């Protein structure tokens, strides 16, 4: 959404679920090589930065989807965020 | 609570009971990859490494869980770091 | 199939009979050095990872095979995604 | 095309896949010393400058190619702007 | 062959194998300090691109060694590409 | 601040959390192209030339705001500089 | 606009995005020869310099397309000289 | 201390409870992201290196916190060094 | 030997007492350093090549000796690549 | 030789070890300012391009020591020109 | 001092730590534009002759600041070439 | 000595120990600035020419120093030269 661009650092910290969110966006959006390239750089922010790489080529109709995707992992610091 | 990340060094040696708070925490809190992916590193203090791990993507209205659990499991312990 | 790579996030965690598919896939299509190199990661899905890895250099002639050992071990899990 | 020239500044900023487009590109229309010289310059837009200094020098035969080049990798992007 | 420069840019993305083919091609072509170069660069792609890098010094008679080292290791993916 | 600009030579040397910084100013002050062009130069304070190849652009209005956010961080070497 | 030429030499040293300007400006203003001989002369305040050179040629219906260009990067610096 | 920046060669080599002192300096000197950024590297020297990398902006005020954390763990190596 | 850098590629492959070959090499050969840092990446034959990055290093005296330990513990694979 | 004068256009495109001829050369006729000078221009050609700058004083005495230098790393592409 | 005038074409050849003595002398001597325009010109000696270049506007009271910056930094070749 | 200059050419690509020679080097002669910027070009090489670009700076009596350096870990390939 506009969320996930307005709480980028907030994000960027606490989010502790990157291996999965890779398999949920496989395909649809990343493709392999960027796949590849995200499983990388122990440090798990890291992890994130690379993947907040390709949010500037995304529009309004994918981020949504990354959004579901966070609200059916974790569904908690999505709410601990909004609130 | 507080209680938990400001006694951290003293939690990571003296807790001994990794197997039953496992049990207390699934399905609530830890998903499944993350279970299992406990279940390793046979340095008993590591395991404990692995558990907060996942300690900053915590809120307030579970930390309080995971002190529950250990007022039910162990239970002097928390008195003896309390006090 | 394409079943193999259309329903990949779906087996990356409920497939647990990895330790078997490897010796089915011996000789034939993985060599020495990947089959050694599988042996590891604790965590049970990252076997499904480091094996999903090597999917890209197959054919429709193989991937056929693999799903044939799976319907030899499992056989639910297969009629239970094709439900 | 026409919309390669039209949409510039829009395309300098938001394409993170070039990578991709130069081996897509081989052979057929870039050299080889053009190819060495765009693997440089770290800031990823420096990239698309570099790759659009070579742009007068084509005809509308080959703008074509790398649209179906940008269809084919992205495809969402080229919506998101022909939209 | 003319093989390996025909298929350059399917043989940058299916190749899984570069670990084996260092060692077939040490010696007799590929220097020391390029072997030491060519293990870096996580992305397993970019292996490839540096590997090609060294393909422009290359005669008739040593690509003839490196399809029957592809012949080898895979030999089917080979026929992938010839078919 | 002024103490920004008057203890240059030293904060070159001495701050080693610059990854964080650039979280704490992305946009606010610093758009994404600076962003990603900072993220080079493996030598740790040629991170910090480039940051402050930026500083003369900058009002008393947001020099304050890099200064915070170093007393959030670190606020050690601030007081280290201070006294 | 007159603020343009009127602060011209406040706008030659503190302004830190060139790069950007020259894609708002390109097409409608500046022809391509110019665009090229820009991109020289690392020292950052000779581009600014060799931009000026081509002020003479402008009208009072394109610098404010310029001022606009500046309130749309920048509109802090703009906002720092109008005060 | 001095001690510390004077024998460094030596604490790089004979050092080996890396693990417990990154417990004893959390929170106090160390953020979360080093803490993680050291967990790597199985060479234990360069654990040493890593934790050395954050030494050069630290005050008087600190190592002597760290030479007190090594007098409690080891406090022979710090005597074996001292004589 | 020579038979060492002449039979390197097969040497990679069918060699499976490192451990025992790395108590042989210890004090006389390698440093502390290379010791702790070869006992990682469990994939057999890495062992083996992070054996072999110290090997450019060695003269006509010592690779002698490492041909006596193999001679000392496989003395069959030795056997089989020598006929 | 005369063959490097001869086979001046072959040799720019196609040699891809500058980097030993530099060492190879050293001491002998390069002095430390033009061995500085080479190492730059990332585009690999341009560094050869750089290099012949200082053929022109160049007697038949030490042409002859640069094809031996040819002759002892590549030897392949010296007999691949003459034939 | 007249050292500096004295041994030019010495000092000239064999210091190597400019991006210092740039940071020791700016804002006392340097103006920025002169500090930009250094950073250029790959060529380490180049970096000396254009730092020589605004040494003829210098009078008795600075080449001496420059002179403890180099006793500060190196104070070796300092003794070298007095010696 | 002047067999450092005299032996780079072969220095370059029999040491394999520059992790070791660096600390034993830490504050004598290299500074901090320089030790970072070694600390990098994963081609093992590269870390060699790094280093000899600070040899130009050092007298007759640190030389010395280095050799005894050499002489303290390796003591073979210093005899493997001098022979």
């Amino acid at each position: 959404l506009h969320f996930i661009d307005q709480h980028r650092a907030a994000l960027i910290a606490r989010v502790t679920n990157v291996e999965w969110l890779l398999d949920a966006l496989y395909g649809k959006v990343l493709t392999d090589e960027q796949y590849q390239a995200v499983r990388a750089e122990p440090t798990n922010p890291s992890k994130m930065r690379k993947l907040f790489s390709f949010t500037p080529a995304w529009n309004w109709t994918c981020k949504d989807l990354l959004l579901q995707a966070l609200r059916e992992s974790q569904s908690y610091l999505v709410e601990d965020l909004e609130r």
